[PDB]
């Protein structure tokens, strides 16, 4: 009961963290637009799900979104949360093997599609006094190794996020982002797979967290639902689901030369 | 049901953001109990409340707290969550007008007695896997002016937070922070009254925030709730309750000399 | 002396922070290749200051930067630090006043033209153990107001400072940005220009600091030839230059509804 | 020539990162009042450097700190800058073996010490627009494990520094701090030698940095004399010497459970 009549779009939403997110937020009451590029995840959520239906959007096509847009409003009357959660996190890449035309196109993902989504949303939103949640990383706080671009991305939308919290604060629309760190969700592992040892990828992931574990995409759906419904105070805010990963010291002559 | 069957002690909960956190929880279900050093808000609250309890106690009275524990665990049987909220904001008062005793009765208060607290609590969060909840401020994290004790007691408890998740992650217990930015409650409405004018210091309260008015106990409460209950990979966190007011340029010959 | 025998680029170095940091490295005995779009600014700066040359460059164009590094080397034979400066700060305008395309081209400018200047130059300073310094804004850290793109550009700066420099630590080469607030430019100052009261714009720009005015780009500078010179045991920073704006409250029926 | 004509005051000077400030200030000109509770380290520097002269004084001692300000004046006429560096680190200590009286006294150090002094030498500061350094640390801003009392500490100067900028700021007095990461000094040595493996204990300290080594007294020294002399838009930062630990993920059944 405690998001109950409001609608939500999930981008991303046939796997993973954006999965995760859909089913906290049907477990809430409230009807649920699963948007995603592939068919097979989502659509099958859909048929799970009651409260929730899927809507094929690419979020780097504008036409797409805002026939998503169009469409929820069409379907359910009314919006009241944007959780932008589409995005992708590319291989392990040196800075030199990177590229101009690579990073760009990381940016129209993982960026510009949470800013298009975003913008056609804002007029349902500010009828609904809803909000936006941004799905962010920590790297973008603290950094990662061999991520460049990604980590490029990240600090991006949660500086983003900022600004736009500002911009919407007059008219009573909150916009907050949540910075996960090691979620197990099938792009993790499909990263593992290609490293020379998995088995020791994954325990080193598991084991950049105090916890010991990595997150899973419930609890950051945990926390999104949180953002939507319990934190009419929060704006602006990057909320850290990440287990402790950025606490402390870690492993990253004479012993000052 | 979010909490239920836990038992929760909020210090300072006879009013104000600690009476917030104590509805707050006892609406999702737990017993609470409210440790205040002042009997009038408590015992009120405790006869209001079906799920809460009353115990008169000093946080700054080591004999106070070990009795606070001894008697939750007499009575409830368990100890799922502390949240260490009592603490006190002085005048402002400019730096020159502060004195190293004041600043060490103002640490007895806003650090020592959540560490003597949470120290005392601990082997029995270890057995409950609980969790511990520091309220702290924004201003830790800021700044803020004519108050140099008090923002350097809450700077160690935000970062004292972070130490204890680190200590404490091996035994599966969260240790987590709330800052909180401008909040209507007594001790705003004390402070104001001794200003010159008390409604203009009110208005500025309400004004510092882009939400354009201050946060409520509930909030904070929603917030602490949240923690306890459905962030079981957040670690060490500062999450903040400040309505923006962190965010963007505010009031703070040639331009540049 | 402290920068003697160095070669050091700056891009937008024609006028505002980039000359600042232009003098500045002159005057710590470096040779220094100013780069920019515009011929006006550079070319005077070159014929004012002996250790100083101007070398026309849209950071925007792959075969400009090639052109400025293969250049640089092959007047100075070596490379030991690149100051990524050149960006803008478009009018005000409102996020439904925004567009995509707007923010693509942002972000070649204030991102891109840094990351391929970076790319091409690191070669180099691996050989020098040379340093980047990258021109952030104290607004990716907090957000600003009717500044959506921007601020999005200089979270992406900050945070790709920080992958940068964990890419590049094995090496020796250092990464660090400088985040200004408001400092005294002829950008401000067209901006300014722009606003219905432009001497209440300067005004308000000039009191969002403790301080009471905006900086100088010599200031901006001296922090510049700090981070290459005389911080070894530096990488990944972000070196505050605001004049205090960050910190404390400032102005962004019930008080708290 | 950078800070020549100029009065110092470092505590704890006597060795480690204080003597490695005393000699960096030396260096750019300025004379150095060296603070020490132990004579050994402090007498020797003071014999070494014309520059400097050494003052016997524990600055948790009220009336040591009054006549360590009244001899400053008395034999230079002016006071300029005070750097707050004498401080100590315990021993590893698991949260249960820490004591409430513990705390206070390394509060007594860490905390009051640089209150008192900051606070007796701002009428001097005011007349010279003098500023103030703090030695922070990192672990006030990450935490770390073993070691609750210490990360309060340092939580606390860093944002008392915040505060005591704001307070300062009409005034023309600049309030910064430095946070160290690991540092190479006669501390880090005493501590390693009561670990089980002293040469284990010293490589993972080493290595917690991406730069792979620690740091040097010298380093800090050169970034305090950055803030005195250099660094006047500059106030309530806090600048990281750190070697990148901050930076990227470390090392801190199912893979998420
Ligand atoms: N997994 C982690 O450890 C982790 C950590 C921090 C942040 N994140 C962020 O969380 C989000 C989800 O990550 P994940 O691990 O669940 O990834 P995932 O690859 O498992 O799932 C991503 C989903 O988004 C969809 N998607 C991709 N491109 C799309 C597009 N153009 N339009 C619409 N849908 C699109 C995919 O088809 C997929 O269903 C991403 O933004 C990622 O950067 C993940
Ligand atoms: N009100 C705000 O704007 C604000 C903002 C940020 C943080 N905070 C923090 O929130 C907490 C509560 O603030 P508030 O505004 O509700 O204050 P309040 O004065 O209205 O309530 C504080 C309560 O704590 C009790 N208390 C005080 N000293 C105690 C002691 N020694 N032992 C036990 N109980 C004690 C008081 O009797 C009172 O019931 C404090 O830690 C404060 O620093 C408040
Ligand atoms: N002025 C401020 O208050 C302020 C605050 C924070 C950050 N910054 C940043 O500082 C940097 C400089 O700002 P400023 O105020 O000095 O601006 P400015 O407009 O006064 O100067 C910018 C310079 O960069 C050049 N430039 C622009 N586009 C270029 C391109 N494609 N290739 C090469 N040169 C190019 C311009 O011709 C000009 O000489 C920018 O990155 C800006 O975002 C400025
Ligand atoms: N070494 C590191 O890795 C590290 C890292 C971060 C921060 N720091 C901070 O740097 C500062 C110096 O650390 P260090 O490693 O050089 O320590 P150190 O023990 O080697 O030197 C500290 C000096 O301070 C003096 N001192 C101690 N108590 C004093 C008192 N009451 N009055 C006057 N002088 C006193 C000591 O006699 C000694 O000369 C401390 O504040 C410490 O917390 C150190
Ligand atoms: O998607 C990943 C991820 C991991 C952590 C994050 F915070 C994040 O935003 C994304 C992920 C998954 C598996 C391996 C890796 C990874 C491992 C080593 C790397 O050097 C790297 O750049 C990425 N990242
Ligand atoms: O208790 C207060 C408070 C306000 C904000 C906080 F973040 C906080 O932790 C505490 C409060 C209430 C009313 C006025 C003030 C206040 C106003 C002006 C001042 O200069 C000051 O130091 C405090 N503080
Ligand atoms: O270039 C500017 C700037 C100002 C501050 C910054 F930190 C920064 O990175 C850039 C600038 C100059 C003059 C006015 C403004 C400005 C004023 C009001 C605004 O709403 C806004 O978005 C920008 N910005
Ligand atoms: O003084 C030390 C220190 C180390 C790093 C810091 F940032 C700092 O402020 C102080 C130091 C020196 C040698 C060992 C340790 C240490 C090692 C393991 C620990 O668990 C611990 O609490 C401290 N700290
Ligand atoms: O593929 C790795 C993990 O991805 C998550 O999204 C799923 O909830 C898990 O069932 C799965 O183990
Ligand atoms: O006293 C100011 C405010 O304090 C809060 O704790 C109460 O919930 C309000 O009823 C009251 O208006
Ligand atoms: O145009 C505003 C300011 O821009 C700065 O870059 C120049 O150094 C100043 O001379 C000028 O007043
Ligand atoms: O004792 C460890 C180190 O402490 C530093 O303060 C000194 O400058 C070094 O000579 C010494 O190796
Ligand atoms: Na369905
Ligand atoms: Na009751
Ligand atoms: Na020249
Ligand atoms: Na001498």
């Amino acid at each position: 009961t405690r998001y109950a009549g409001k609608v939500v779009v999930v981008t991303g939403g046939g796997r993973g963290i954006g999965a995760g997110i859909v089913r906290a937020f049907v477990n809430s009451g409230a009807r649920v637009v699963i948007c995603d590029k592939d068919e097979s995840g989502g659509r099958a959520l859909e048929q799970e799900l009651p409260g929730a239906v899927f809507i094929l959007c690419d979020v780097t096509q504008e036409d797409d979104v805002k026939t998503l847009v169009s469409e929820t409003i069409r379907r359910f009357g009314r919006l009241d949360c944007v959780v932008n959660n589409a995005g992708h996190h590319p291989p392990p890449q040196r800075p030199e093997e990177t590229s101009a035309q690579g990073f760009r196109q990381l940016l129209e993902l993982n960026l510009l599609g949470t800013y298009t989504l975003t913008k056609l949303a804002l007029p349902y939103l500010r009828k609904s006094q809803g909000n936006v949640i941004n799905i962010s990383s920590l790297v973008g706080a603290i950094g990662q190794a061999q991520a460049v671009p990604y980590v490029a991305t990240k600090g991006a939308v949660t500086a983003m996020t900022k600004a736009l919290a500002l911009d919407e604060s007059p008219y009573g629309v909150r916009v907050n982002c949540i910075s996960p760190g090691n979620i197990w969700t099938p792009l993790w592992e499909e990263l593992a797979a290609l490293m020379p040892d998995p088995r020791a990828s994954i325990r080193e992931g598991m084991l950049a967290q105090p916890l010991g574990r990595m997150g899973q995409p419930a609890e950051v759906g945990a926390a999104a639902v949180f953002l939507a419904s319990e934190a009419n105070f929060c704006t602006g805010i990057e909320l850290l689901v990440t287990g402790g990963a950025e606490l402390g010291y870690g492993c990253k002559d004479a012993p000052d030369i």
